[PDB]
């Protein structure tokens, strides 16, 4: 009956109501791994008050608040039902949610697995591809956790801290993109461009070495290939805010290019995350898909349902954990190596934390 | 005995003396398909002249000259003997070096295949990954020949515009990794991080929607697939130039802040490329491999063999041709869809020179 096999879910997180919104900005504003700036501590809760009106009206246009915790919840336990049939040494199995800027935290979410008393602790990403802001800062906070606590931790850990290809996954974006296809007139079916959209980052991100833009590139690659290239495509970025550069193109410029240009019928898939967000349910559906779509005179835009609820994701959730314990994978060997260029030494820490792991 | 098939290799070209470098330099400024310039016609004779002594050196100190032409041609040799057995009913079968910026440039080329009284031309370019300053250049170029000459093609045409995952394309750099790795010390081969350099692209370029790093990266991830992941990676860009934002993390920063971070054995990849030439001779083997890694106190590194004359590299061609001229391609699906913000008009009357053609 008690646990003894936890699985850590780890994403970013997202307000559950508009009321969650200043607190979730003020601990992105004070993430080391994500920004520095002058007198952080007292900045942070400043910029978070100015910007909490206006991301606050975002979550309002899309409802209330994010879903994530719901859709994380739900792929969280069909994953574990799978796992205790997939893997009985391993069981029971246990799923606990760390997101890293909202409730349940990361360290909350530690602190309950080591009063679980679990023998097992996998660091489950929900991030496919890679990126140091992303699975990076969610892997520093286990090793910053204990590190601050003073203290080692109580079960053997490791981490599935990528999975850009998984086929199971490759198979749940195919088949979305299929089915939303099949909901365009039949007579521009064969028109549509996919504009594989996938959250941007800075350029001086991108030039330290971050290995998210290939991995992001490869899972395009691999739906693509299920597709059997039954329609041109390009990967876009969005997300992109401030005046520094970014890794583009951007998403919205591309709709816009894509029409000025004759391709009016495009169907946008989020390939760079697992459920809905105020990204896809707000930026890609509203902003791009409705106002952006309209001003251009698109024909037809339409965006591939996240992968949310998909009992085939729940599935590949369990066949990723369960090939990680048979294999005794403590990490990826990508996960060794640390950008060429990382300037931030708790990456190494953190890298050695996992690699290092008793068992 | 007379030519049925003709396979117009594609490719940038080289010097193949210091003599020919101005040309060289002076054709590549020319090209509007390239980059835009004020006053163009008069500044590229005149940016060639500055230019030609430097490069002249940088040749200079590979041996007086590029060897593309030699394995380029020893390529299609070894292609064409395969094809006359694979395809018999497209026999016999001719190979074409169509150079862009140096004999036998592509129009010289394409004035012979007509000579020749081809009833078939197959556009294949030598680029594995599309690029639109690359293959799309030399695609363009196809379309100018028979617009400027005012005629029609005699022969049906059709283009292998890009092939960035081919299996057997995979297992050559797969293969040739492996061996590079085997001259690695015994004690050092786990050690080993492998970078793999391909040309990088100013981001003005990737913003409007190029399709090469996108494409790069897929090789990159086939290739690590096939070699299990034995080693961790990082895909990096290599000859920016000019004070300009490219695409990074650059190759020589990468090399130089592996080094500073502990990882002094490297393992070079040249993903981008089919044979050697002088981003790899001079570039990697000199500059980076031995100034660069040397004043980085670097302990061991080393790059993987171009494929050159692989006879699995010729035999990969033979199948591209052969499985391209069994499905009646005409171009790939990609080929169909322009960047999003193409500001090139004759990129889209190229595409339609191939989508449009008979039979
Ligand atoms: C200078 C620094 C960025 C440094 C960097 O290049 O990394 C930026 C990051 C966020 C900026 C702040 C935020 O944009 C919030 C405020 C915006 C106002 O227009 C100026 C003050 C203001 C308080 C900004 C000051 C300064 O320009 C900050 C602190
Ligand atoms: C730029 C940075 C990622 C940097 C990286 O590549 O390491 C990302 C991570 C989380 C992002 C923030 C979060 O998404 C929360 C906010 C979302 C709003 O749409 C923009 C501001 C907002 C505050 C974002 C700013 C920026 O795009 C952040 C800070
Ligand atoms: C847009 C937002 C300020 C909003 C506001 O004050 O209204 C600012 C505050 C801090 C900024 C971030 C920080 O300066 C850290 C990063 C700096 C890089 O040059 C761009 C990305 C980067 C992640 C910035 C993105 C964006 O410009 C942020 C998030
Ligand atoms: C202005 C133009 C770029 C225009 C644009 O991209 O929008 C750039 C491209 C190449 C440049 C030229 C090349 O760098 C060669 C010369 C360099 C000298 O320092 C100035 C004159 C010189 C002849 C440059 C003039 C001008 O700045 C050019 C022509
Ligand atoms: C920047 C441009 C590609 C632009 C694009 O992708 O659209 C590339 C194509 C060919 C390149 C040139 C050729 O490789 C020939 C020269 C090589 C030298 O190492 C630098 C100068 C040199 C003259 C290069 C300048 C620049 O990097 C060029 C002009
Ligand atoms: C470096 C070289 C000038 C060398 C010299 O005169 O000493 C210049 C001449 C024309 C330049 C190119 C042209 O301006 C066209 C492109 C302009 C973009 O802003 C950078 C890439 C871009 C492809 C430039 C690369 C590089 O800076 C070039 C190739
Ligand atoms: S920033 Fe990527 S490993 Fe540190
Ligand atoms: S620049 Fe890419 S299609 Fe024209």
């Amino acid at each position: 009956r008690k646990p003894k096999t936890g699985i850590l879910m780890l994403n970013m997180g997202g307000p559950e109501t508009l009321g969650d919104v200043h607190d979730f900005l003020l601990r992105l504003f004070l993430d080391r791994d994500l920004m520095t700036l002058p007198i952080q501590n007292k900045l942070a809760p400043f910029i978070a008050k100015r910007l909490t009106p206006k991301i606050q009206e975002q979550y309002r246009r899309i409802g209330g608040g994010s879903p994530i915790k719901i859709w994380t919840s739900k792929q969280g336990e069909g994953m574990v039902k799978l796992l205790d049939e997939l893997s009985p040494n391993t069981a029971p199995h246990k799923y606990y949610i760390g997101f890293r800027y909202v409730h349940p935290l990361t360290e909350e979410a530690i602190e309950e697995m080591e009063r679980d008393g679990l023998e097992r602790a996998i660091a489950f990403t929900q991030y496919p591809q890679y990126s140091c802001s992303t699975t990076g800062s969610s892997l520093n906070a286990i090793y910053r956790y204990y590190n601050q606590v003073g203290r080692k931790p109580t079960m053997k850990w490791s981490t599935i801290d990528r999975w850009p290809t998984h086929h199971l996954l490759i198979q749940c974006f195919a088949d979305h993109i299929l089915k939303e296809l099949d909901h365009f007139p039949l007579e521009k079916r064969s028109e549509v461009v996919i504009l594989f959209s996938a959250c941007s980052l800075p350029m001086s991100v991108v030039n330290r070495g971050d290995p998210y833009p290939q991995e992001v590139s490869a899972t395009v690659q691999k739906v693509m290939e299920r597709l059997e290239y039954c329609n041109p495509y390009r990967l876009v970025w969005q997300s992109k805010v401030g005046p520094m550069p970014w890794l583009g193109p951007q998403t919205d410029e591309s709709i816009k290019g894509l029409c000025e240009r004759g391709r009016k019928n495009i169907l946008l898939v989020p390939i760079a995350f697992t459920s809905d967000h105020i990204e896809t349910l707000y930026e890609l559906d509203i902003e791009y898909s409705q106002v952006l779509a309209k001003e251009c005179g698109v024909e037809n835009i339409r965006r591939a349902e996240s992968l949310n609820g998909n009992p085939l994701f729940s599935k590949a959730l369990a066949d990723l954990v369960h090939s990680h314990i048979q294999s005794n994978e403590l990490c990826s060997k990508q996960l060794t190596l640390s950008c060429p260029l990382c300037v931030n030494p708790v990456c190494r820490e953190t890298k050695s934390f996992f690699t290092s792991q008793q068992l």
